[PDB]
């Protein structure tokens, strides 16, 4: 149920996955700078040249079609997770907890920009609790706590 909640409302994050992408890491690297420094080609952008840049927009872009990809899979989606742990875990070297720092960004971003409610909004942080429980236990199984 909690899928269903957020995908009756992914329509306008999918209708323009780069605007919205761009708010949500704009949004993230404002609230939480430290968050910024985990991009090293973004690492160092003044906040005010955030939400003008391009490849900031299209990087976000990606990140949410993944999601959208995750969510439309309500639950049944190791192929899809399992890869993401390993590159954030072994490539990126993401702390996991930053992965509950822009799920918040995105349940902000979409109860301005896409009608999430407060009862979707609880949705959204059930399902990225699910999101972020499976990255954490792949992250255990490669050795990163
Ligand atoms: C559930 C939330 C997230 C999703 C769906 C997601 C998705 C993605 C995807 C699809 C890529 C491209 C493929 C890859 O490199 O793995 C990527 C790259 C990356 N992600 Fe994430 N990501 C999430 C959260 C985060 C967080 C919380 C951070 C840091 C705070 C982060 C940092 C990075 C970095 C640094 C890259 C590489 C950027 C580049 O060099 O082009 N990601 N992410
Ligand atoms: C990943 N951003």
């Amino acid at each position: 149920a909690d899928f269903d909640a957020v995908l009756k409302c992914w329509g306008p994050v999918e209708a323009d996955y780069t605007t919205i992408g761009g708010l949500v890491l704009t949004r993230l690297f404002k609230e939480h700078p430290e968050t910024q420094k985990l991009f090293p080609k973004f690492a160092g952008i003044a906040q005010a040249d955030i939400a003008g840049n391009a490849a900031v927009s299209a990087h976000g872009a990606t990140v949410l079609k993944k999601l959208g990809e995750l969510l439309k899979a309500k639950g049944s989606h190791a192929a899809i997770l399992k890869p993401l742990a390993n590159s954030h875990a072994t490539k990126h070297k993401i702390p996991i907890n930053n992965f509950k720092l822009i799920s918040e960004v995105l349940v902000k971003v979409m109860q301005e920009k896409a009608g999430l409610d407060a009862g979707g909004q609880t949705a959204l942080r059930n399902v990225m609790g699910i999101i972020i429980a499976d990255l954490e236990a792949n992250y255990k199984e490669l050795g990163f706590s």
